[PDB]
């Protein structure tokens, strides 16, 4: 029972805080009692530490060749990014029950090609989840990053996005279309958060939603809470992919619920400090 | 007094707790809402000759529902068992004892399960000469017939209709990549004067041609309170003078604001059907 | 600085007299909230026709002239029955607005929604220009030219705002947010789409906005419109000079003009 | 004495056009007609009219030697064909329990098979006359589909349940799956319960599918292929009823076939559609 | 109305005092598509040393139009014999022609940066007006990440309405599958038709109608570029070219595929044996 | 100095008696094609030495250890047969060991075959050629396994299109070869009756037409193949990369002279 993380752990600079989408939803399975590996790209430098101190006091596994970068990548806050995205294309895990990915490191060169490939070999053991995170403020290329995101859709089971994702996926579409014809390509589950106005998700069985219950990593706190209850569900693992797809109404609103209420947890507690 | 015709099945739900049976079916359910509404119906059904079939038969007379003549022909009445079994058969008389209904309601199995449902189109044919269509498809999750078989089967009664009621789980099934909204809106272009659109805890909205309606939702089986609300839409339609086959042109240029209070009727008896047996 | 509203003015006739027209609201609410506005319209000179001009004045609006040259002061009745005729000349006598606004019945009646067309396409080289459909088909026309001369005016703006009963009418087919986005990829900036008590919603390139509800049906609306475009006005984003500028809002400063024309609206309808 | 039923529509091919014709059509009744022609015994069920076409299409299936089940002629109209764009001007019902003594093999397919309401009454005829009959089916979904461009697959998957025997080409099977190869799709019928899966492959020949493994046969050098395809039906059905295979008693020795005698059974059955082609020649 | 061609031209040098010949998969289905009667622009990237204007002649003596902008390389790219390349592939990604009934692409240029940037530009600005068609070709002996090269062909193959590609081609591309299943994935992305040569055993095409097929011919280097152009002449005589009649090319039938087939069949095994003669 | 080996079933056919068995075949196949090659085997009395015999006027040398069968296994189809080899072998390590037919699936003696080629792979390219004979009754679901796990450990395969039919009915045959070449082998050959023959390997597939007969000729095919790729160079566990690299051209060339020392095996014959 281990799950396996791809993608990019940064420093947030206003201060500086210890940041990175598919780091804070390796953090935030680990804190659920989760294991956890997180293979990434951060330097040996003191950002690097900072951050390898961040991930180790929290319990999540650092996978080996994770500390090779240059320099540590940066968000410097609208963002300004100076980032490098590269990670060894040799598996190096035993196959996990989860693969999860998404953000940058799903659609920048040249990790995004090793990670579809990672993806790739694991897929027949684990189950794929993935948020695209659209953070457009990093460098460009739209179509190129547009299509490498539908393409990661079509090999994923589980999917997370935000209204504002999918807005800027295709504007000329209602957010709840996207994420219907997103679930039409594969996945079992598409959830779609709404902001104000709740959560939706949308699986085989019908649509589910919970009720509207702005601040860092509320997003990634609900996919970790999401891939946290469908693990305690007993559906992650490509032993059970099939009941994956199968998922109930009532299920998968239970597992929103979880998600939205572990988000809302997690900033209610973030701020009362 | 005109007289309301429902054609569709009444079964027995069979809860394997306390293991107990129930009297349903969603048109008996809305055949029996509309009788405690104060209305004079028919139910047209299929039925056995049997424990089970004889108590469907008091229970519906006890609410006021008359049988249709021929309802008691099957070899076995239908259960469905709850991991949610059917033993279930559904055929009826191509040709009822019954003199011109103001209103035709079906749905649900009897809409789309096969011999019954060639049948149940033709007589909406026939009917309509005379009767207001309505319509609520009701998809059984079990639903073991074949997806598009059954897509195709209900896309003919939409085009039969006047009144259509669907929830939002429905139509999710019908076209899982469209909004059910979509759907509801292509549903209203082919011939009805009415699609209305129920979206569980969030209210319910109906599409005609003057404009949308809407009404917000309130504060316990999710289907038996969505017979209630299409008893609750047809009782409230036939007091607005609105139903029969010589009112149909008056049906489909309805307002938005008469529609509305259609709507907010409806979701308050079936928030009221429920309230009163929760409290036993 | 001023702006330019185009579009009739009518006396609502009740069941059994009021001042109205859709723009002609707007542009009071424009002028009740402080902004210079000119109105190009067309009363008649006869009694009906100085209680507008009176209304107007009060309001702050100044008439533009030549929109005094009405046979018969257009009257609505209530259902609505319309007896109206709707003409401008080709060429007003005002310097370049800073914005222009349009809509309803003046959008779509013949001949003066000839000249409106042709003048919000001249007028784009210093207005930002503004269309509320707002329609009101018992006054009938043809109903697929009514909805053509709609889509060119689409084409031709850079703010829209409409209801869900104008696109339900516009194109029942489809759910009104679809129409809103499809509207929004045509040119504009910005689509606004009030839902009742449902709130209301907007569309910008950045992504979109909504405001919850509860917070005189179309008279409302029109409110809804001047708060809009009088918020738009104050962040400094209207002007042919700033039309990129409003291209790119942002989805904060898209909600909070929203909210602006929301309280706009409900307090307008408290207040009376 | 043993014989055989048909199940299916007789029709009036209409051509609109250059040198404008009729002609009598069906691709069940062909596969009668062909049956009759090769020797066997042969009656067909069918949906014609008491008009001139009917009395056309009756007299053709008494001169092949089909015989005529009682009830096939209560149609208001003989059922037609238009390519002008085809137009189908067809009403397909048969009366649910027909005067017929236990056949050793009942064919069906194409409209027959897909169309309401007397494709219910063909599923359950298959379903009745299987304890004495072999059951072929042949889907044949061109013409289906002219006819319901919004035809759905799982018609005719139900009919492949019931089947024995299934003939279909590599375009049936396409349209049945257009992800996979029809050689995919056939395989998938056959472990439903037919002994045989038969796969025409146009100019390509013809494959098919037994349990003891698969058999083929190339492509004639040298259309009329929907009539060419029943001919093949006819020639198949015929030389399986020659190596004693059909009749309820003999239904798992037809599952048992062997690779060589499925082999002669598809050469038989080339054979016999390039010879009917041929012979339409002159 | 005129095709517009996007692709490399070269020199193939032989192995051995070696001889030149002048070639480039998508120069040849230009050349083709001209001696087929068909109006065609070039776009492309040539030196102008004595190599490009050797190129620029053949391009000159064969009908087609070399498009502006196409002799800007710092040299003329050559590959010689396995092939090893020396090749830079770079074009303007502003649109050059007024917009063309078709637009095709593949091989190098569809997958060796900076160029193909600009291919799928100019695909994406020509689309809502021409066809597009287009045949990977793979020439993986240029050294490239093979996994990059296989990401550019995919955002080809969902933008072509008309794709063409060997049995090899599709191997490179998924070797766990039959290159028929590929090509029937590839008809999934969007094509109306995806053409498979297959050698000695004839060529097959999927549309949405169905299969189609065409027998080994009674019979090397651009056999596969002539099939291209002989399939899309015939696609262009048919009336499904340009995207007005995009609807319509998707909807084609069996048979008429199947003639297209047997036309580009034909037409690839008359450029053989006329090089054969020569 | 480079030796054959071949482990599988020698035995008799029942119409008239003739020597059979697919492995002697392959065996006697390469030797007649001029390879020296060793048979390892079950079979002590008129019959075997009617074998024994038919496999030394042959070239081929049996493996000491052979004739300890009670009765030479029989044939008539009726098969009257025991498999039993020792565990370790009196072999020098060979270039190339194949096996298949009844020696892969029959206890006691297919136990110890698969653990056999797991040893010798470290000196000899190994192959098997499935050989499906069920007439043989035995579980089909060990039968299924036993034959999956001497795939994973083979460099070569042939197998008919009959073979994998009866594998797996409800996947076309090239498609259960391509994700047998998918568990290690080098080259998968899938024979097709009238249509010929297709292989598959990492560089794509090839193929050879049909030509203008006992399931020898299967046999005559396998022993084709190996002594094609032997002349090529590419057996032995030290060319075991350059045979993962076969090129189709080369592969082409195997599959043609395969196919027509099977053709001309047969009609050398009548």
């Amino acid at each position: 029972a281990r799950g396996l993380v791809i993608g990019e752990a940064l420093i947030d600079i206003v201060a500086e805080y210890v940041g990175g989408s598919p780091l804070n939803v390796a953090v935030g399975l680990a804190r659920l009692g989760r294991d956890v590996d997180l293979l990434t790209h951060i330097g040996r430098d003191a950002r690097g530490r900072r951050i390898a101190e961040y991930i180790e006091s929290s319990g999540v596994q650092l996978v080996s060749g994770s500390q090779t970068a240059d320099r540590t990548p940066t968000a410097t806050a609208t963002y300004a990014f100076d980032l490098e995205w590269q990670i060894p294309d040799t598996p190096p895990v035993t196959p996990p029950l989860l693969v999860h990915t998404g953000s940058i490191a799903a659609a920048r060169e040249p990790g995004c090609l090793a990670v579809a490939a990672l993806l790739d070999a694991y897929r027949a053991a684990a189950t794929v989840s993935f948020d695209p995170n659209v953070r457009p403020s990093l460098s460009a290329d739209p179509d190129l990053t547009r299509e490498r995101i539908q393409r990661l859709v079509e090999r994923s089971d589980i999917i997370k996005a935000s209204a504002e994702d999918l807005h800027w996926i295709d504007p000329t579409q209602p957010p709840e279309q996207t994420a219907r014809a997103w679930l039409a390509c594969g996945p079992a589950i598409v959830a779609l958060t709404l902001g104000d106005q709740g959560a939706v998700a949308f699986c085989a069985a019908g649509p589910a939603s919970v009720p509207a219950q702005d601040t860092v990593g509320a997003g990634d706190a609900f996919m970790a809470g999401l891939l946290d209850t469908l693990w305690e569900q007993g559906l992650l693992g490509a032993d059970r992919r099939t009941e994956l797809r199968k998922i109930g109404v009532s299920a998968l609103t239970s597992a929103l619920e979880v998600a939205a209420l572990t988000s809302a947890l997690t900033v209610a507690r973030a701020g009362a400090d």
